[PDB]
């Protein structure tokens, strides 16, 4: 029940995943709330966008590396194109999850849990990260199942 | 400053900063030119996860080509790999000291603005009058001179 005294501006920004949902509504493509098997044309589209942005990211990394090989000292400002493309890559990665009706935050949270837990393990003498006692793998199947009934 | 003096939920970019603390990795608060070894490592990780995503998409398409209806659970391996790709993509921005949420906000702004334009007869999105591209160089500069953490 909201009222004349209510604050409408939320005190926390939408997530990047929430931004994609808003973007898809804007382009007239309002996407599902729950995991939804896609037609093949949607899967081809998503793969095309990933390949495009991944190719742009690789070109910016290559360009920075070529300049370092030539003896150049990079500046913070030199990173803008790489930063821009890494963000474009997040955009189309989130974009794919959103078009699948899969909440990207819920899946990321489960991956993160497993990765963070693995980070609490010891290192092998050569530096390789080992798993700690009690380690449990990411259960993304369980996450997709929950999302279908939440 | 008193006992009355007394906090938003963590974002995925913030999860990477936490992870990098936990593995003891390079993760400056502000944008920082990386050594070449770091750039080669981030590229390898992107290549690995994007290869894994491509394999899951190819598997789904092959099953659809055979006449199969996919289930929601069939999407679990693809979703897992897309999230792994987010992890190493945010990972790269974090190791660069660049606030991924700040850069993304700016890209979102330009993309959402473009979305408001008309479409060509063939469906191609056009820009509206007054559209402004993403100014990431402006974001980076702001991050260099923002107040301290
Ligand atoms: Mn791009
Ligand atoms: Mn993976
Ligand atoms: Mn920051």
């Amino acid at each position: 029940g909201i009222d004349p005294f209510t604050m409408s501006d939320l005190p926390c920004p939408p997530t990047n995943a929430e931004r994609l949902h808003e973007f898809h509504r804007a382009i007239g493509a309002a996407t599902p709330e729950r995991p939804t098997p896609p037609p093949p044309e949607l899967l081809r589209l998503r793969q095309t966008l990933l390949d495009e942005e991944s190719a742009e990211v690789r070109a910016e990394i290559d360009h920075l590396l070529a300049r370092q090989a030539a003896g150049e000292a990079l500046s913070a400002g030199d990173l803008a194109p790489l930063a821009h493309e890494l963000a474009d890559l997040l955009y189309v990665t989130y974009g794919a999850l959103d078009q699948l009706g899969i909440d990207a935050d819920a899946v990321f949270a489960e991956v993160h849990r497993a990765n963070l837990s693995k980070a609490s393990g010891p290192r092998r003498a050569d530096g390789k990260q080992l798993k700690p006692e009690g380690w449990r793998p990411a259960d993304v199947r369980g996450v997709i199942e929950r999302l279908q009934h939440a």
